[PDB]
């Protein structure tokens, strides 16, 4: 397969308008895209030891969910200039799909939402991010879950009993933020994301939310590997994961 | 005491203009500072469940580490509402020294630097947050030092192995966000400070960072007792702790 | 009957959305919204006399035109932490109808349109505030009206001659800036509003633009009365003004 | 009685009243010229450069034409209206246009230097870090201030009496508009009266909350007041017909 | 004919709303539009040395397609003096049409794209600035006509061969800057425009983009004899051109 | 003849312009490169980091790549097209770019030096305050002046003779580009003629309006003019080989 046809296929499946305002989304390095591939690689991060994976594997097209950069830089220098020089060395594609798969239909989000069977799920922004939905069960029964699907040892701030059939709302990744908290303490009983911090936790106490924090990488590789299924299904090509 | 006397006295341990620029400290909420003082109540965090038990216990003067609120509001309602109405109702003195008590001389960081009894201990940033110096001894014994008298399961980050006689910096808090870990990777082999998040921990593996999450809560309150007791043998005050 | 049916009721016939962009309309102080309301105080200012007023006549929700604060605050003390002493632990609901109450119909702009009895009356800027239209007799009898229903002695600007059925520009509270004179110097013959200051008159004078200054407090004050009897009308409530 | 050049009008009103004391953004100097070697016959003060000022300007002959306010503070890049009957009427008759704007308020014996010299401050400090206003003690009664006031600003004052003020009361006067919001918080940490212009509703409101007792003389007469003694101080040092157009 | 019925005709033929944003159109210097008009001037540019020919003509309307001023001012000395003191002492109205005559239809960017004999000519920006087709013909063809009808010696930037039946974009004015080689290089072989620099230069030849240079004078004077034509057929009055 | 670590090349570099002689923002220092350690046989100075520079020092086996202008004045955070050839060819090679950009013009004997010495201007003092170009007065006629300019900068410069220009004028120099609408009407009150760069329409056009004579002799002729003086400097005094690759 030619570059440019998995780049189509990734973008059929996660439009690039679906991502939200700012979002590097896209081709991050890369040339011709004519070029045929025979070995995609997936991952969760464009770090440093996944690149250097990527080419110890012989992976000609690497897809990321986070971006290569952020903040924009003029200088290549340090750990910027080793990633690059392998990626250019070995001519290997770096792709990503970043918030247009956490939005899109089936996508990080929707995955979440479909594992705790979310009766009568809705976007929990209005740019598409996160699901919310009723949760037809009890607090436990949402623990079992989460304990032998995301992630083994999630930390719980239980802020408030938990009644059955309540709001659950979900977000894959970073969505532990005090703003986020504040928004979805109107929306939801209980909130499971990643990478909850001090600030956030008070916070979460104060408003009486119920906050899970099944980490960071576990709530996003769980839609990822279903997504990286979903690429082996329907391409003839070799695909293998990186960093999960 | 007078609220003026108690507030004269922790403005000469921890001067006002040491603080970081923008930071919030000083008088929070309050009235009269001629107001005689019962009982001074000390903690962290000035929160819901904090100024509730305040008010249980009868203090009159409540000193914050961190302040009551970091954004101005033109609104008062839900959480910040039922805040204000206590310490106004009691009229209870609400008074913050954040990074003023972060920097000054035996403040939260000179703690944690007199703890692993760092040899030639320096400023880690220009503004004076941080330390800096040579840990004599080995990582294993670095740890152990952490596990018994900050917290008991650090998270840590181990991007390489360690020699002895290594550079340790501290940070009380919040230090281990994405701009101090490019900062502090140019100074130091371990970096010891709180409030992990996903991003964070790749790049200090990128960069061959040791990093040690002790968390926020932990790395502030170690000092902020021996505040407390410094507080205690001066002063002919009744003082308590709040959320420690 | 509770607060929040207030709200609903002040809200119909002002929606919030018709408040012009940063306007701080809604709920200023207060949590519980299920509360039960013994008696409404109106007044055009939340001012510290104001509050003290309500707080002595037994007032249990506070509805004021102007919003508490346009500037927001994260400190409390002085003036500010007087008036919400008064209202939190009184739990006095403080609420507001600022700019939605002058643009909606039959508002504090639409009250002066009526008055004046002016022929096909349109908004005076495109964000719905002023109106505008004929005034189907002399300039004289226009004066004779401000004098009996507005304000006795209105400064007048008598920048040229006015013909009889000119047109004539209202706008309730502070429409005399620099900005609005060269304006509706565009779109009428006569404008009537409050605060005329030393560079506002210079600017009408030039532009020929006669100005009628019958105070920022008398323009606003005629709707208010009229709204405060709309709503003795029509809700099963003790109600009272407080500064007019 | 002679003719001056415009250049030497400028040199000696900067003298008096130094560029470099105007705050930050203040559009003060040149506002409307171009060659400053023109002869100078008869020179005219006024407090605003209106139309009508103006329009007087061409009617009594004047070639120099002083303002305190500037004729523009926000920039323009089209040129209509009463801009361009202005700048029509300063053109076709070559009339220079100069301002001296806050270098005048705060500037040794200018504006409200002559407000604190009228009401004898003692111990006169500057209002702002800027060096707007003063402030000082006023020794007598409230009513004495009063009649002051009436006497030699402004007949009947706007005053919010927000308490009561004891003799010998701290007195801050600013001429011009001082009456913003942010000004009466920041001069009732430092005054029991404030003498200025310009008042406005809310500004009132604030007044009372705080206790600071405002007394609202008018913009115009609180400036016009130093600016007669400025066309005064003019009139005995320059061989120059002066004269003033708007008071 | 008095101005106002000018300035209608004008904007008839290039209505403001299609100037691009923060574009200075329309009057530039006048106050009466019931002005009589026996003789409109038209330029390039209201430089000195024009508005002195225009005075010096016996002109009463001068149209410009520059601007007077960009940028604001407050304060009339020097050059802008003496422009303004002799459009308001000899009653010279100055009135701008700029990028509005730059996008619409038979327009300069259009005069451009007739004389090449563009090939299904679109728009070359969304805004509407520009054309771009193909040129039926060899690019020696192409440089003939250039040399014949706008300028005798354009600069070429040859980055690359030009096949016969190539894209062609043309912009009248300034459209070679390093934005716009960077845009233009995706949708052309060759870019007619005016005023080159040396960043430009390199920028297009890394790109292979051709750049031809024929002045930003003479790309904009062409269309503007086309519209001094077009106005002399269509208004009974004396018209001359100034700087062309 | 020997090699030489590029720290020390670098060390040398920052010597003759220190870095903190940049003017704000400008992105002086390492464009490209992580060890500096790296040992280096062959230079090569160019004044633009272009595509076919870049080839051309790949082909020519230069190890350290040294350039006026820097690679990006814009940051980027996605790397194809264009720069990721660049890159491509730098990381492949492992070719170490690094620039001096302004402080290599600000410098003492730095580009604008050059022409001043070129010039012979009398009492040379820096046009701006960063402090950018150089002006003083030229001993001499205009018709000398254009001939110095035609004999080492460029034979033929474009002439904006906005007014005549009597001997002994004041001329001011800035090597690249200082023909911008703002520098026109900054040097027109320092200069009687101004010799730079780039050259633009509206720019010419307030030249004649402000009677400031123009001299356009190129971005790069005036810029390669003391870049050759700098190379030659480098020869001198590092015993390596030293190419220029697009002069
Ligand atoms: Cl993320
Ligand atoms: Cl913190
Ligand atoms: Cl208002
Ligand atoms: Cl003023
Ligand atoms: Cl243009
Ligand atoms: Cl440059
Ligand atoms: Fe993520
Ligand atoms: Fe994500
Ligand atoms: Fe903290
Ligand atoms: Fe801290
Ligand atoms: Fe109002
Ligand atoms: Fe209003
Ligand atoms: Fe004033
Ligand atoms: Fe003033
Ligand atoms: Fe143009
Ligand atoms: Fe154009
Ligand atoms: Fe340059
Ligand atoms: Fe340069």
């Amino acid at each position: 397969m030619k570059a440019k046809e998995i780049i189509e296929f990734i973008e059929t499946f996660a439009p690039k308008d679906l991502a939200i305002e700012g979002d590097n989304i896209g081709l991050q390095v890369g040339d011709n895209l004519d070029k045929e591939i025979k070995k995609l690689g997936i991952a969760l991060d464009p770090s440093l030891s996944v690149i250097k994976k990527a080419e110890k594997e012989g992976v000609d097209f690497l897809f990321t969910h986070h971006p290569l950069l952020k903040d924009p830089i003029r200088n290549f220098t340090g750990v910027i200039y080793k990633k690059l020089k392998i990626l250019m060395e070995n001519d290997i594609i770096l792709y990503s799909a970043h918030t247009n798969l956490d939005i899109c239909k089936n996508g990080l989000n929707d995955a979440l939402a479909e594992l705790y069977n979310l009766e009568n799920p809705k976007p929990l922004y209005d740019n598409g991010l996160g699901r919310v939905g009723i949760f037809k069960g009890s607090f436990e029964e949402f623990l079992e879950i989460t304990k032998k699907y995301i992630h083994k040892n999630p930390i719980v701030v239980k802020s408030k009993e938990v009644d059955d059939n309540f709001k659950l709302a979900v977000l894959s990744g970073y969505g532990l933020s005090q703003s986020s908290i504040k928004y979805v303490a109107e929306k939801a009983d209980v909130y499971l994301s990643g990478d909850l911090t001090h600030h956030s936790k008070i916070l979460a106490e104060e408003l009486g939310l119920v906050v899970v924090d099944a980490t960071h990488y576990s709530t996003e590789v769980f839609g990822l590997k279903k997504f990286k299924e979903f690429l082996s299904s329907n391409l003839d090509l070799e695909i293998i994961s990186l960093d999960f």
